């Protein structure tokens, strides 16, 4: 009835136009603590189906989630219908982009938590990908039926199990954001929390028990007498976590303008902040894109959150960075299920657009070129196992090329690089689960089929001490620059990881951040250029043409960065300072193929002279044994070159805390099964990069560059620089 595709098309685009009846949410969850079922049971008893949401082969045959996925609903509350746009994200950490890019389009976020694992190493990581994009959480504890039957809970125990969890998931909350703690402490008693079963279809919270007469004792006896069927009659999922939406939850007029502070470093105040704060439709365009996929039918499709204006087939918009208008062809909104095209749609939801032939993950797209764009979508960690992929077949070498760009340009916590010289391409992503599916639906969805190399570790190049003032020179020697160089302070390393810091921010605003991370005023003052990872430092004064040159001086930068001069490696924790330059005065003997070599090689020679040495990926491994098999566990993570960082003992299970190399972690599930006999349950998260033993330094190098077809020498200085 209510989820009839035509009764839904008319309910859905009569909400579109009122951001007030909106919710843009997301669910995420560690792994397996119930995401899909949760969503999936959502949609059912909400009416918009009869797991349906896990549509590709691989999520079925698996029993996991490896796309996010758009579905919405419309629900009644308090005699008015709202539409529920709900994002289910995938809970394993090879696939956290997804999560990330999901966070981007929504407002709120349902933190479901399994109340047996209880609170998780991810359920962490989403909860602050939530809070740093400010969007609100709610929580829902779920699989409550399990701790009720599997340990026969009381009623007062499984209570005091369930407010361990809420305590837990508030002391998250406080620890990443104290200043706004107050208003987004969870509340059982008001009802910012509802506990139940998704899989059973059913649900309670405080005050929901309080209105329905119904006691927890009650819900142990349905449980323990076979008649979960009948709790789900009197506490429906839906109605229950459906309420909690609405009620706690925030709708665009609430939200967006709380958004634009974190993904936005452009003027409230501003046409096009003013517009975007109010959910405007007559604004102008400013369409956040967060998604890219492809249509069997319709061909690529952009998705993404629309917080100011109105689009409709025929509308022109720019994308950021990009010169020419771009002809929007469709629009269409997630109606339960589906995907259907709309006449037009409006500020305060997430749609989808075909046309934008130059949109990317992160793109903003405008009516106004000049709009300040949003923030780059930028994922908790970097690509760190790598394999070469190649075409079986010879016909198939320049489609393979279209397909591994279009992948990465879909999932961009992969990287491509792509050789049409010996195809032999690399591709890198977060694991192997990432790379394997990657490989599984080329040849499964593209039809070519490939080979793919034993996977590897992708390491990263930074310096160790100070170097400089070292001089480069353009090939027609009239332009020099003279570069200093030295290690981030760990302190300037995590706001420039973080984000915390923008060029597009005032400068007083900054600096001041800088200054209180430790950075002197003059290197705070001098800061031009903030890549993910690096920053640059412009120390000079009065030089002539350096303005218009500093662009070209920083592209040479980009180009280190992408590869460092020990083996072609990323760079990572350089500060590198302009000290002094010469320009010539006539712009033909200064332009890109000049100054590009002369500040990429004073950049590349500082870098060998200040200590230049790897860094290999570490991940934190979090292993829950049976005390029965801590033994064979330690042994494992040990053997692997492994680090104990702590062992909790809770009952009769420890839970081991370690860290690892990536590159010693290889073939671990394997072998953590046989060697716990099936009992160890076990998940990781990534931990940074650790800088690798220095008599193990000449012969890591030589085996990358050996692997990469690079000279078999150890760089030095003047390979880059000459008299
Ligand atoms: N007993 C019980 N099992 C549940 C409940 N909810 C989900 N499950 C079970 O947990 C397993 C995972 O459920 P699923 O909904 O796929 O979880 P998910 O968090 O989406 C998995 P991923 O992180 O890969 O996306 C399934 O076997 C499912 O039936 C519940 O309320 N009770
Ligand atoms: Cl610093
Ligand atoms: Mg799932």
């Amino acid at each position: 009835g209510m989820g009839r595709r035509k009764k839904m098309v008319e309910r859905v685009t009569t909400l579109m136009d009122k951001p007030e009846f909106i919710r843009n949410i997301g669910i995420v969850a560690h792994i397996d603590h119930g995401k899909t079922t949760l969503s999936d049971n959502l949609l059912a008893g909400a009416g918009m189906i009869s797991l349906f949401m896990d549509f590709d082969e691989e999520e079925q045959k698996r029993g996991i989630t490896i796309d996010s996925a758009n579905v919405s609903m419309v629900h009644e509350y308090e005699g008015k219908e709202y539409l529920i746009n709900l994002i289910d994200t995938p809970g394993h950490v090879d696939f956290g982009g997804d999560v990330t890019r999901a966070m981007r389009a929504v407002d709120g976020a349902v933190v479901v938590v399994d109340a047996v694992e209880g609170a998780m190493p991810q359920t962490e990581t989403v909860l602050r990908q939530a809070l740093r994009e400010n969007v609100v959480p709610i929580l829902f504890i779920n699989k409550v039926d399990r701790l009720i039957m599997e340990l026969k809970l009381t009623p007062q125990d499984m209570q005091i199990r369930l407010g361990a969890v809420i305590d837990k998931i508030n002391k998250l909350i406080k620890g990443m954001k104290p200043d706004s703690y107050d208003g987004l402490r969870l509340d059982a008693a008001v009802g910012k929390v509802a506990f139940g079963s998704a899989l059973n279809n059913w649900a309670i919270s405080v005050p929901f028990m309080k209105k329905t007469g119904i006691g927890f004792k009650e819900v142990i006896e349905y449980c323990m007498e076979d008649q979960q069927q009948k709790l789900a009659e009197r506490c429906p999922l839906h109605a229950v976590v459906n309420d909690m939406v609405i009620r706690f939850l925030p709708n665009p007029v609430q939200a967006q303008k709380e958004r634009i502070k974190v993904i936005w470093h452009g003027d409230k105040g501003s046409e096009i902040g003013k517009s975007m704060a109010n959910v405007d439709p007559n604004g102008k365009v400013a369409l956040m894109i967060t998604d890219i996929s492809t249509d069997p039918h319709a061909g690529e499709v952009a998705t993404g959150r629309l917080f100011s204006g109105t689009l409709e087939r025929g509308k022109e918009v720019y994308i950021s960075g990009m010169p020419n208008p771009n002809r929007i062809q469709q629009v269409g909104l997630f109606m339960g299920p589906e995907r259907i095209e709309v006449d037009r749609i409006t500020a305060g939801n997430i749609v989808a657009v075909t046309g934008l032939a130059d949109a990317i993950v992160g793109s903003t797209a405008s009516t106004d070129k000049a709009m300040v764009p949003f923030e780059s979508i930028r994922h908790v960690s970097e690509p760190v196992v790598t394999v070469a992929v190649e075409a079986k077949h010879m016909k198939d070498l320049p489609k393979l090329v279209e397909v591994l760009r279009q992948v990465a340009k879909e999932d961009p916590t992969l990287k491509v690089t792509i050789n049409q010289e010996t195809g032999e391409h690399l591709l890198a992503g977060m694991g192997e689960l990432h790379l394997e599916i990657v490989a599984h639906r080329i040849q499964r969805d593209k039809h070519v089929e490939i080979t793919t190399s034993k996977p590897l570790v992708v390491y990263r190049e930074t310096v160790s001490a100070h170097a400089g003032p070292v001089e480069g020179k353009s090939p027609n020697r009239h332009n020099r620059f003279y570069i200093e160089i030295e290690p981030l302070q760990p302190a300037i390393f995590e706001l420039v990881r973080n984000g915390e810091i923008s060029m597009k921010q005032q400068e007083v605003e900054r600096r001041d951040i800088l200054m209180k991370a430790g950075m002197s005023k003059e290197e705070a003052k001098g800061i031009t250029h903030i890549s993910e990872n690096n920053i640059f430092i412009d120390m000079t004064k009065g030089i002539q043409y350096l303005n218009e040159t500093m662009e070209l001086v920083l592209e040479g930068f980009e180009e280190v960065i992408k590869g460092g001069p020990l083996s072609r490696e990323p760079v990572m924790g350089l500060k590198v300072k302009l000290m002094d330059a010469k320009l010539h005065e006539d712009s033909i003997n200064r332009g890109p193929a000049q100054v590009i070599p002369a500040s990429r090689q004073a950049i590349q020679a500082a870098m060998l002279m200040a200590g230049a040495t790897l860094l290999e990926p570490f991940q934190k491994v979090f292993i829950h044994v049976p005390q029965e098999q801590m033994g064979g566990a330690m042994r494992e993570i040990q053997g692997r070159r492994g680090a104990i960082l702590d062992m909790k003992t809770e009952g009769d299970t420890t839970i081991i805390e370690a860290k690892a190399p990536v590159a010693q972690l290889f073939g671990f599930a394997g072998d953590i099964r046989s060697a716990t006999e099936g009992r160890a349950m076990w998940s990781t998260e990534f931990l940074g990069f650790e800088p690798i033993p220095a008599n193990m330094l000449a012969e890591t190098v030589m085996g990358i560059r050996q692997r990469k077809g690079l000279k078999l020498e150890m760089p030095k200085p003047s390979d880059f620089i000459s008299p």
